Protein backbone atom coordinates (compact mmCIF):
# COMPACT_ATOMS: atom_id res chain seq x y z
CA UNK A 1 0.00 0.00 0.00
CA UNK A 2 2.83 2.35 0.96
CA UNK A 3 4.55 1.34 -2.26
CA UNK A 4 1.53 2.35 -4.40
CA UNK A 5 2.31 5.59 -6.23
CA UNK A 6 -0.23 8.40 -6.07
CA UNK A 7 -0.12 11.29 -8.53
CA UNK A 8 -2.38 13.98 -9.96
CA UNK A 9 -2.48 14.17 -13.76
CA UNK A 10 -4.23 16.48 -16.20
CA UNK A 11 -6.57 14.59 -18.54
CA UNK A 12 -9.39 15.91 -20.74
CA UNK A 13 -9.36 19.24 -18.91
CA UNK A 14 -9.73 17.90 -15.38
CA UNK A 15 -7.38 16.92 -12.56
CA UNK A 16 -7.41 13.18 -11.86
CA UNK A 17 -5.85 11.27 -8.97
CA UNK A 18 -4.13 8.16 -10.34
CA UNK A 19 -2.92 5.29 -8.15
CA UNK A 20 -0.46 2.87 -9.74
CA UNK A 21 2.16 0.18 -9.11
CA UNK A 22 4.33 -2.27 -11.06
CA UNK A 23 5.73 -2.49 -14.58
CA UNK A 24 4.55 -4.51 -17.55
CA UNK A 25 1.39 -4.50 -19.64
CA UNK A 26 -1.01 -1.96 -18.14
CA UNK A 27 -4.03 -3.32 -16.32
CA UNK A 28 -6.42 -0.40 -15.89
CA UNK A 29 -8.94 -0.67 -13.01
CA UNK A 30 -12.21 1.28 -13.06
CA UNK A 31 -14.26 1.50 -9.87
CA UNK A 32 -17.98 2.24 -9.61
CA UNK A 33 -20.51 3.56 -7.09
CA UNK A 34 -19.93 4.28 -4.26
CA UNK A 35 -16.33 3.24 -4.59
CA UNK A 36 -12.84 4.71 -5.11
CA UNK A 37 -9.40 3.70 -6.43
CA UNK A 38 -9.12 2.15 -2.96
CA UNK A 39 -11.70 -0.51 -3.80
CA UNK A 40 -9.00 -2.07 -6.03
CA UNK A 41 -6.26 -2.24 -3.40
CA UNK A 42 -6.03 -6.08 -3.49
CA UNK A 43 -5.95 -6.25 -7.28
CA UNK A 44 -3.35 -3.46 -7.53
CA UNK A 45 -0.95 -5.37 -5.23
CA UNK A 46 -1.50 -8.81 -6.74
CA UNK A 47 -1.24 -7.82 -10.38
CA UNK A 48 1.80 -5.61 -9.79
CA UNK A 49 3.44 -8.60 -8.11
CA UNK A 50 3.05 -10.61 -11.31
CA UNK A 51 4.69 -8.30 -13.83
CA UNK A 52 1.77 -6.05 -14.70
CA UNK A 53 1.41 -2.28 -14.45
CA UNK A 54 -1.63 -1.74 -12.23
CA UNK A 55 -3.37 1.63 -12.71
CA UNK A 56 -6.47 2.72 -10.70
CA UNK A 57 -7.74 6.32 -10.96
CA UNK A 58 -10.45 8.03 -8.98
CA UNK A 59 -12.98 8.72 -11.75
CA UNK A 60 -14.42 12.18 -12.44
CA UNK A 61 -16.45 13.34 -9.41
CA UNK A 62 -14.96 10.79 -7.03
CA UNK A 63 -12.36 10.83 -4.27
CA UNK A 64 -9.37 13.06 -4.98
CA UNK A 65 -10.30 13.61 -8.62
CA UNK A 66 -11.87 16.89 -9.82
CA UNK A 67 -15.68 17.03 -9.57
CA UNK A 68 -17.27 19.33 -12.20
CA UNK A 69 -20.45 21.02 -10.95
CA UNK A 70 -22.65 20.56 -14.00
CA UNK A 71 -24.79 17.41 -14.25
CA UNK A 72 -24.04 17.53 -17.98
CA UNK A 73 -20.31 16.88 -17.40
CA UNK A 74 -20.98 13.22 -16.47
CA UNK A 75 -22.06 11.57 -19.74
CA UNK A 76 -20.21 8.39 -20.63
CA UNK A 77 -18.35 10.35 -23.33
CA UNK A 78 -16.87 12.67 -20.72
CA UNK A 79 -15.63 9.69 -18.65
CA UNK A 80 -14.26 7.83 -21.66
CA UNK A 81 -12.66 11.14 -22.72
CA UNK A 82 -10.85 11.20 -19.36
CA UNK A 83 -9.67 7.64 -19.77
CA UNK A 84 -8.42 7.91 -23.36
CA UNK A 85 -6.30 10.87 -22.17
CA UNK A 86 -5.01 8.85 -19.19
CA UNK A 87 -4.11 5.88 -21.40
CA UNK A 88 -2.30 8.17 -23.87
CA UNK A 89 -0.35 9.47 -20.85
CA UNK A 90 0.61 5.99 -19.61
CA UNK A 91 2.30 5.64 -22.99
CA UNK A 92 0.66 2.46 -24.26
CA UNK A 93 -1.37 1.56 -27.34
CA UNK A 94 -3.49 -1.05 -25.55
CA UNK A 95 -4.47 -1.86 -21.97
CA UNK A 96 -6.05 -4.73 -20.11
CA UNK A 97 -9.30 -3.43 -18.59
CA UNK A 98 -10.82 -4.56 -15.26
CA UNK A 99 -13.99 -2.84 -14.02
CA UNK A 100 -16.91 -2.93 -11.57
CA UNK A 101 -20.39 -1.27 -11.47
CA UNK A 102 -20.29 2.20 -13.11
CA UNK A 103 -16.64 1.57 -13.94
CA UNK A 104 -17.85 -1.38 -15.95
CA UNK A 105 -20.49 0.63 -17.88
CA UNK A 106 -17.75 3.15 -18.72
CA UNK A 107 -15.55 0.16 -19.57
CA UNK A 108 -18.17 -1.13 -22.00
CA UNK A 109 -18.27 2.33 -23.63
CA UNK A 110 -14.49 2.28 -24.00
CA UNK A 111 -14.74 -1.11 -25.74
CA UNK A 112 -17.54 0.25 -27.95
CA UNK A 113 -15.66 3.38 -29.00
CA UNK A 114 -12.07 2.10 -28.94
CA UNK A 115 -11.86 -1.71 -29.08
CA UNK A 116 -8.38 -1.39 -30.61
CA UNK A 117 -7.22 0.11 -27.27
CA UNK A 118 -8.46 -2.80 -25.10
CA UNK A 119 -6.62 -6.13 -25.40
CA UNK A 120 -9.12 -7.98 -23.17
CA UNK A 121 -11.68 -7.03 -20.51
CA UNK A 122 -12.41 -8.51 -17.05
CA UNK A 123 -15.94 -7.26 -16.35
CA UNK A 124 -17.33 -7.52 -12.79
CA UNK A 125 -21.05 -7.51 -11.94
CA UNK A 126 -22.42 -5.37 -14.79
CA UNK A 127 -22.89 -6.93 -18.24
CA UNK A 128 -23.29 -4.82 -21.39
CA UNK A 129 -26.22 -2.40 -21.31
CA UNK A 130 -28.06 -3.56 -24.44
CA UNK A 131 -29.43 -0.51 -26.25
CA UNK A 132 -33.13 -1.08 -26.95
CA UNK A 133 -34.13 1.45 -29.65
CA UNK A 134 -37.75 1.07 -28.55
CA UNK A 135 -37.21 2.34 -24.97
CA UNK A 136 -34.73 4.52 -22.99
CA UNK A 137 -32.51 2.95 -20.30
CA UNK A 138 -34.27 4.49 -17.28
CA UNK A 139 -37.76 4.39 -18.84
CA UNK A 140 -37.32 0.61 -19.00
CA UNK A 141 -36.21 0.47 -15.34
CA UNK A 142 -39.16 2.57 -14.16
CA UNK A 143 -41.60 0.38 -16.13
CA UNK A 144 -40.11 -2.74 -14.55
CA UNK A 145 -39.58 -1.66 -10.95
CA UNK A 146 -41.47 1.56 -10.31
CA UNK A 147 -40.33 4.95 -9.01
CA UNK A 148 -38.63 3.68 -5.85
CA UNK A 149 -36.10 1.54 -7.71
CA UNK A 150 -32.73 3.02 -6.72
CA UNK A 151 -31.69 4.23 -10.19
CA UNK A 152 -35.01 6.07 -10.63
CA UNK A 153 -34.67 7.55 -7.13
CA UNK A 154 -31.17 8.77 -8.09
CA UNK A 155 -32.54 10.84 -11.03
CA UNK A 156 -33.91 14.02 -9.42
CA UNK A 157 -31.04 16.46 -8.73
CA UNK A 158 -30.36 17.10 -5.03
CA UNK A 159 -33.00 14.72 -3.66
CA UNK A 160 -31.05 11.53 -2.95
CA UNK A 161 -28.16 13.70 -1.69
CA UNK A 162 -30.50 15.27 0.87
CA UNK A 163 -31.94 11.89 1.87
CA UNK A 164 -28.40 10.49 2.29
CA UNK A 165 -27.35 13.55 4.28
CA UNK A 166 -30.06 12.91 6.85
CA UNK A 167 -28.83 9.40 7.69
CA UNK A 168 -25.19 10.47 7.36
CA UNK A 169 -22.32 9.50 5.06
CA UNK A 170 -20.97 6.67 7.24
CA UNK A 171 -24.41 5.06 7.44
CA UNK A 172 -24.92 5.21 3.67
CA UNK A 173 -21.54 3.61 2.97
CA UNK A 174 -21.96 0.87 5.62
CA UNK A 175 -25.55 0.26 4.42
CA UNK A 176 -24.43 -0.34 0.84
CA UNK A 177 -21.12 -2.10 1.46
CA UNK A 178 -22.68 -4.60 3.91
CA UNK A 179 -25.67 -5.56 1.83
CA UNK A 180 -26.18 -9.17 0.71
CA UNK A 181 -29.86 -8.83 -0.24
CA UNK A 182 -30.56 -10.08 -3.79
CA UNK A 183 -32.96 -8.50 -6.28
CA UNK A 184 -33.70 -4.89 -7.32
CA UNK A 185 -32.88 -2.35 -4.63
CA UNK A 186 -36.19 -0.60 -3.91
CA UNK A 187 -36.04 2.34 -1.47
CA UNK A 188 -38.76 3.28 1.01
CA UNK A 189 -40.73 6.29 -0.24
CA UNK A 190 -39.70 9.82 0.74
CA UNK A 191 -36.45 8.92 2.49
CA UNK A 192 -33.29 6.80 2.55
CA UNK A 193 -34.49 4.64 5.45
CA UNK A 194 -32.93 1.18 5.27
CA UNK A 195 -31.89 1.90 1.68
CA UNK A 196 -29.99 -1.05 0.22
CA UNK A 197 -29.94 -3.09 3.42
CA UNK A 198 -32.82 -3.75 5.84
CA UNK A 199 -30.57 -6.22 7.75
CA UNK A 200 -27.43 -4.26 8.68
CA UNK A 201 -24.93 -6.15 10.83
CA UNK A 202 -23.36 -4.66 13.97
CA UNK A 203 -19.89 -5.82 12.93
CA UNK A 204 -18.45 -5.37 9.45
CA UNK A 205 -18.08 -8.59 7.46
CA UNK A 206 -14.56 -10.01 7.62
CA UNK A 207 -13.52 -8.67 4.19
CA UNK A 208 -13.95 -5.05 5.31
CA UNK A 209 -11.98 -3.48 8.15
CA UNK A 210 -12.90 -0.50 10.32
CA UNK A 211 -10.03 1.32 8.58
CA UNK A 212 -11.36 0.38 5.13
CA UNK A 213 -14.75 1.89 5.95
CA UNK A 214 -13.07 4.95 7.41
CA UNK A 215 -11.12 5.53 4.21
CA UNK A 216 -14.32 5.49 2.14
CA UNK A 217 -16.05 7.71 4.69
CA UNK A 218 -13.23 10.28 4.82
CA UNK A 219 -13.32 10.76 1.05
CA UNK A 220 -17.12 10.86 0.70
CA UNK A 221 -17.51 13.27 3.62
CA UNK A 222 -15.40 15.66 1.54
CA UNK A 223 -16.85 15.11 -1.96
CA UNK A 224 -20.44 14.22 -1.19
CA UNK A 225 -22.40 11.95 -3.51
CA UNK A 226 -23.35 14.40 -6.27
CA UNK A 227 -20.65 13.67 -8.85
CA UNK A 228 -21.15 9.91 -8.50
CA UNK A 229 -24.94 10.30 -8.59
CA UNK A 230 -24.56 12.40 -11.77
CA UNK A 231 -23.49 9.32 -13.77
CA UNK A 232 -26.96 7.79 -13.25
CA UNK A 233 -28.54 11.15 -14.19
CA UNK A 234 -26.96 10.83 -17.61
CA UNK A 235 -28.22 7.31 -18.36
CA UNK A 236 -31.06 8.39 -20.68
CA UNK A 237 -28.75 10.92 -22.34
CA UNK A 238 -26.13 8.19 -22.87
CA UNK A 239 -28.87 6.13 -24.52
CA UNK A 240 -29.67 8.94 -26.94
CA UNK A 241 -26.00 9.72 -27.70
CA UNK A 242 -24.98 6.05 -28.20
CA UNK A 243 -27.43 5.70 -31.11
CA UNK A 244 -24.57 5.55 -33.68
CA UNK A 245 -23.66 2.18 -32.17
CA UNK A 246 -27.23 0.81 -32.22
CA UNK A 247 -27.28 -2.88 -33.06
CA UNK A 248 -23.51 -3.05 -32.85
CA UNK A 249 -21.42 -5.88 -31.44
CA UNK A 250 -18.38 -5.73 -29.16
CA UNK A 251 -15.46 -7.79 -30.41
CA UNK A 252 -13.13 -7.32 -27.41
CA UNK A 253 -12.43 -10.55 -25.48
CA UNK A 254 -14.41 -10.50 -22.21
CA UNK A 255 -14.35 -12.48 -18.96
CA UNK A 256 -17.48 -11.76 -16.90
CA UNK A 257 -17.46 -12.46 -13.17
CA UNK A 258 -20.25 -11.89 -10.62
CA UNK A 259 -21.24 -12.83 -7.11
CA UNK A 260 -24.28 -15.05 -6.80
CA UNK A 261 -25.96 -12.53 -4.46
CA UNK A 262 -25.11 -9.44 -6.50
CA UNK A 263 -28.24 -7.30 -6.86
CA UNK A 264 -27.58 -6.61 -10.55
CA UNK A 265 -27.20 -10.30 -11.29
CA UNK A 266 -30.51 -10.96 -9.55
CA UNK A 267 -32.46 -8.09 -11.19
CA UNK A 268 -33.31 -6.38 -14.52
CA UNK A 269 -33.69 -9.83 -16.18
CA UNK A 270 -29.91 -10.03 -16.13
CA UNK A 271 -29.69 -13.79 -15.55
CA UNK A 272 -31.64 -14.43 -18.75
CA UNK A 273 -29.44 -11.97 -20.68
CA UNK A 274 -26.20 -13.36 -19.25
CA UNK A 275 -26.70 -17.12 -19.58
CA UNK A 276 -29.58 -17.14 -22.08
CA UNK A 277 -27.68 -16.15 -25.21
CA UNK A 278 -28.16 -12.39 -25.59
CA UNK A 279 -24.91 -11.34 -23.85
CA UNK A 280 -22.97 -13.68 -26.17
CA UNK A 281 -24.89 -12.39 -29.22
CA UNK A 282 -23.79 -8.83 -28.36
CA UNK A 283 -20.31 -9.86 -27.19
CA UNK A 284 -19.12 -12.63 -29.60
CA UNK A 285 -15.90 -13.17 -27.66
CA UNK A 286 -17.45 -13.44 -24.22
CA UNK A 287 -15.48 -16.41 -22.92
CA UNK A 288 -16.30 -17.70 -19.47
CA UNK A 289 -19.07 -16.57 -17.17
CA UNK A 290 -18.10 -17.17 -13.58
CA UNK A 291 -20.67 -16.99 -10.79
CA UNK A 292 -19.10 -16.87 -7.36
CA UNK A 293 -21.12 -18.84 -4.81
CA UNK A 294 -22.20 -16.93 -1.66
CA UNK A 295 -20.49 -13.71 -2.76
CA UNK A 296 -22.39 -10.42 -3.12
CA UNK A 297 -21.98 -7.12 -5.06
CA UNK A 298 -18.45 -6.18 -3.97
CA UNK A 299 -16.87 -9.35 -5.27
CA UNK A 300 -13.36 -8.00 -5.88
CA UNK A 301 -13.17 -7.08 -2.19
CA UNK A 302 -15.16 -10.01 -0.77
CA UNK A 303 -13.39 -12.70 -2.85
CA UNK A 304 -10.20 -10.85 -3.61
CA UNK A 305 -7.86 -13.79 -4.18
CA UNK A 306 -10.24 -15.56 -6.55
CA UNK A 307 -10.66 -12.37 -8.55
CA UNK A 308 -6.92 -11.75 -8.71
CA UNK A 309 -6.39 -15.21 -10.19
CA UNK A 310 -9.21 -15.00 -12.72
CA UNK A 311 -7.85 -11.67 -13.97
CA UNK A 312 -4.30 -12.98 -14.34
CA UNK A 313 -5.14 -16.34 -15.97
CA UNK A 314 -7.41 -14.56 -18.43
CA UNK A 315 -5.11 -11.75 -19.50
CA UNK A 316 -2.15 -14.09 -19.80
CA UNK A 317 -3.74 -15.86 -22.79
CA UNK A 318 -2.84 -12.66 -24.66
Amino acid sequence: MEEIEHRTVEVNGIKMHVAEKGEGPVVLFLHGFPELWYSWRHQILALSSRGYRAVAPDLRGYGDTEAPVSISSYTGFHIVGDLIALIDLLGVDQVFLVAHDWGAIIGWYLCTFHPDRVKAYVCLSVPLLHRDPNIRTVDAMRAMYGDDYYICRFQKPGEMEAQMAEVGTEYVLKNILTTRKPGPPIFPKGEYGTGFNPDMPNSLPSWLTQDDLAYYVSKYEKTGFTGPLNYYRNMNLNWELTAPWSGGKIQVPVKFITGELDWVYTSLNMKEYIHGGGFKQDVPNLEEVIVQKNVAHFNNQEAAEEINNHIYDFIKKF
